[PDB]
């Protein structure tokens, strides 16, 4: 489903920011 | 559900973000 | 309800963000 | 209902980071 | 709706977050 | 939509967190 | 959707959000 989908993204992001904290380093 | 699993992915990156305060 | 109990599940997560920040301040 | 007192516990995750980031200042 | 208040509250403490570390940094 | 709405009010407030961000440097 | 579509805009306000941040440790 869309929404799932757009979930899913959030999610990704979330990590990408994850892995920003985790260029400290 | 899709949704519910996908909301439980959310969780698991916020984790994700606090344990790479540490790291 | 599992969608729910999915979003406590995140509320959780933000709380452990929290704490963390909070003791990774602290030092 | 459930979803929407789920929603606010988030909120209040939420205020706790906030409020985290407002004894480190 | 309940729903739609809750969401709001959320953006609400995002808000709250921006301007605490907005602050934080500014503490520096 | 009001939920929809409120949504996109949180994708405005995450933008000013990145924002606060952006300002740091 | 309209609620897809708000989706997709927080996670985007998300990755705007890991940018800056990524600037912010590049930047010290």
């Amino acid at each position: 489903g869309e929404i799932a989908k757009a979930l899913r993204e959030i999610a990704k992001a979330l990590r990408e920011x994850a892995w920003a904290h985790r260029e400290e380093a």
